[PDB]
RNA sequence: UGUUCGGGUCGAAGCAGGGCUGUGAAGUCCUGUGGACCGUUCACAAACGAAAAUCCUGGUAAUAGUAGCAGCAAAGCAGG
């Protein structure tokens, strides 16, 4: 169950410095990175929920948010549940 | 091919590498492989000897893990 709750502020500064169109895939990515390294876990383990997801697309493929603010959850089972906080 | 004398499953031809002979074309022997045919005297024949033809056919290098997999319609991400 929980073993560690905790809120992040993950920043997607360094997203800005691809190709226009290639933001969003590169923004998914760096999401998912801050928490394998933040949370020390495999790649395999971290899970996104679709609020995430909605929240990177929301503008298109150009314009990913200059910021975006988490809240994970972690399992002695080894999952970790990314939710988008408020 | 005609003729004389022979060899071979107790291992023929062929192939790889060596010893000796000959100025040389080449001959003969030894070792490994191979599994069925091969020589020699005297003569006669020829679809008879290759390193080269921007030669012919087949096999195979370097270039090289290289160019290309962009240009006219830059498309994908999350969960299951
Ligand atoms: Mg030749």
């Amino acid at each position: 169950d929980m073993v560690k709750e905790q809120i992040y502020t993950i920043p997607l500064r360094e997203v800005r410095k691809v190709p226009a169109w290639k933001r969003a895939n590169r923004a998914v990515i760096e999401v998912r990175g801050f928490l394998v390294r933040h949370m020390k876990t495999e790649s395999v383990q971290v899970k996104l929920d679709k609020s995430i997801n909605e929240h990177l697309w929301e503008k298109g493929c150009e314009k990913p948010p200059l910021s975006i603010r988490v809240r994970a959850v972690k399992f002695a089972d080894g999952e970790v549940q990314a939710e988008l906080a408020q």
